């Protein structure tokens, strides 16, 4: 990697100005802030001793590589200590929040399927480029002002050299948005993001809840062995239900591709 005194994203940390607090957590804490006093910015710093500096930076570095209009684009960097990530700024915040205000609770069901559509276009970039997200759920999709929508927290995001990236034996994964092969072999592949986005879309349809209604993990999983799915969302279009069914194939070859997603959402979009 370049040195930071040639590397183009590192900046001086008197560029930025840290307003207010949209985080905290266990290893550290994000905010708005303003960059060179007009460009607003959303700013990640590390908690010191929380986690590994380099493990902070490698997401960093990940977002020097996928670089796309549906992808919330990496700013700057501040490599000397406090460590900072700075990114581009997103007004409506998290998908899964934003669903819930007074503005996400109004959406007609043709604006939910464009940014459904939107994602899946995300995807498809990081697709082609031989990425995996890993963290795909609406929590972390975050929504602009023109309520357009782009993928965030690339933490779990890694470059496929071979078909699939295999996790730690130790290594534990949100039970509900998890593939089958990802959560009883540590394997990962595109089409692990592809089960993923199909559990985002019941996040959309029903406005931000909690994928599995009424329904723990060890009988999420019970269920799915037997070849169950989820259960059709309340005023989920039937179209859109099957198109998660294809999302939730036994077999990871036989899920879509996430162009082919794209694709088939775009009509579904200019069809309503
Ligand atoms: C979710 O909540 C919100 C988010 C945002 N805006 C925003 N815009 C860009 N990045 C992040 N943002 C990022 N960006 C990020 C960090 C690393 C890689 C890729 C993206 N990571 C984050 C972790 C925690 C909270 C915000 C984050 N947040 C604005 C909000 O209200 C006005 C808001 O609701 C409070």
């Amino acid at each position: 990697q370049k040195p930071w005194w040639e590397d183009e994203w590192e900046v001086p940390r008197e560029t930025l100005k840290l307003v207010e607090r949209l985080g905290a957590g266990q290893f550290g804490e994000v905010w708005m802030g303003y960059y060179n006093g007009h460009t607003k910015v959303a700013v990640k710093s590390l908690k010191q001793g929380s986690m590994s500096p380099d493990a902070f930076l490698a997401e960093a570095n990940l977002m020097k590589q996928l670089q796309h209009q549906r992808l919330v684009r990496l700013y700057a960097v501040v490599t000397q200590e406090p460590i900072y990530i700075i990114t581009e700024y997103m007004e409506n915040g998290s998908l899964v929040d934003f669903l819930k205000t007074p503005s996400g609770i109004k959406l007609t069901i043709n604006k939910l399927l464009d940014m459904a559509a939107q994602i899946a276009e995300g995807m498809a970039f990081i697709e082609e480029r031989n990425y995996i997200h890993r963290d795909l759920r609406a929590a972390n999709i975050l929504v602009s002002d023109t309520l357009s929508c782009k993928i965030a927290d690339f933490g779990l995001a890694r470059l496929i050299e071979d078909n699939e990236y295999t996790a730690r034996e130790g290594a534990k994964f949100p039970i509900k948005w998890t593939a089958p092969e990802a959560i009883n072999y540590g394997t990962f592949t595109i089409k692990s993001d592809v089960w993923s986005f199909g559990i985002l879309l019941t996040e959309i349809v029903t406005h931000g809840r909690i994928p599995y209604p009424g329904m723990t993990n060890p009988e999420v999983i019970q269920n799915l062995e037997r070849g169950y799915r989820m259960v059709r969302p309340d005023n989920c279009p039937e179209e859109l239900y099957q198109l998660m069914r294809l999302c939730w194939k036994e077999r990871p070859e036989d899920r879509p591709t996430f162009d082919y997603l794209r694709s088939v959402l775009e009509d579904f979009f200019t069809a309503t």
